[PDB]
């Protein structure tokens, strides 16, 4: 029916070059006409109107949360009907082509920043369900970051049952592969766990896979084919007979032989420790995000 927003004025804002094509919007850099301030115009389809009201409500309720998409103002066009969402502005450094280039400090800002949003979201009870690189604009310079593209957000109620269907191929959990339903705000913390694993190996998507099935097998090429049984075994998850063959013969590698004289500098023995940590197959069993940022990983680049 309606926006649950008290809609702005689309003169205020100007349009200056697409940056963005998502499913559902085009996105643009712009200003605000009267500061001269930058800002992004994210134009909607008018298609969809509770979901544009959900997006709204999660962006409302993580006003002034750090490192997060600030919504500036809502807009609608009176001759097409489109609607924009106005929003800050942050530098997207693409990090695929910053490795080695990328140094330990500049990863730890990169995850603690992130880490840092998703904590705010989860206070708040909203878990953000696609943490990928193309959702984190970082900008290499100035060290600023930020998680955006919240229209898959949910608000989270526990032992809620929940659509499987969401983040981005490759960024899964084993939890939406395996299709347990009552999943958790954890889910954030696998998706960005494996963010950190592409930065540190220079290899973003890490895992692969073309089905759900090789995607568990190339899990537990690393972590083990015995968590993956024993995740199964635990909530009540289901496994072809033979995936589950193939997953006995998995001692898991971890993360040896990934580590060369390119990445050599970034694989600290704190990172590996905290990606070991972030990248455990329970839900149940990997840190929040608070526990994530108190990690001696974080120690360095803690001061600010
Ligand atoms: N605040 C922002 N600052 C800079 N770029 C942005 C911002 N929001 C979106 N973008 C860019 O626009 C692209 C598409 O935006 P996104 O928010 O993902 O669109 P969507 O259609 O709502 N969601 P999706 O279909 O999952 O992409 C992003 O991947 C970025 O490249």
């Amino acid at each position: 029916d309606e926006l649950n927003y008290p809609l702005g004025n689309i003169d205020d804002y100007s349009v200056n070059n697409r940056i963005g094509r998502g499913k559902y919007s085009n996105v643009f850099s712009g200003h605000i006409i009267d500061s001269g301030k930058p800002i992004v115009v994210k134009v909607l389809k008018p298609v969809r109107i509770m979901k544009i009201n959900r997006e709204i409500a999660i962006l409302n309720v993580l006003r002034n949360g750090p490192n997060i998409s600030q919504l500036l103002d809502v807009v609608k066009d009176p001759d097409s009907k489109y609607i924009s969402l106005i929003l800050n502005y942050a530098e997207n450094n693409d990090v695929k082509t910053l490795f080695g280039k990328m140094t330990t400090r500049d990863i730890a800002l990169y995850i603690y920043g992130v880490l840092r949003a998703l904590a705010f979201a989860h206070k708040n009870g909203i878990m953000h369900r696609d943490v990928k690189p193309g959702n984190i604009m970082w900008n290499q310079t100035t060290k600023e970051v930020s998680l955006i593209d919240w229209g898959l957000a949910e608000f989270y109620t526990p032992d809620s049952e929940y659509q499987v269907r969401v983040a981005t191929k490759y960024y899964k959990g084993p939890e939406l592969l395996l299709s347990y339903l009552k999943y958790t705000p954890s889910l954030d913390i696998w998706c960005l766990g494996c963010t950190l694993a592409g930065l540190l190996f220079h290899k973003l998507p890490f895992f692969k896979g073309r089905d759900s099935n090789e995607q568990i097998e190339r899990m537990c090429v690393y972590l083990g084919g015995q968590a993956m049984l024993d995740y199964a075994e635990k909530y009540d998850l289901k496994l072809s007979s033979s995936l589950k063959a193939r997953l006995s013969e998995l001692k898991g590698t971890m993360w040896a032989g990934l580590i060369n004289e390119s990445n050599r500098d970034i694989c600290t023995p704190q990172a590996l420790d905290l990606l070991t940590k972030m990248l455990t197959i329970d839900h149940n069993l990997r840190p929040t995000a608070e526990q994530a940022m108190k990690h001696p990983f974080f120690d360095e680049i803690r001061d600010s």
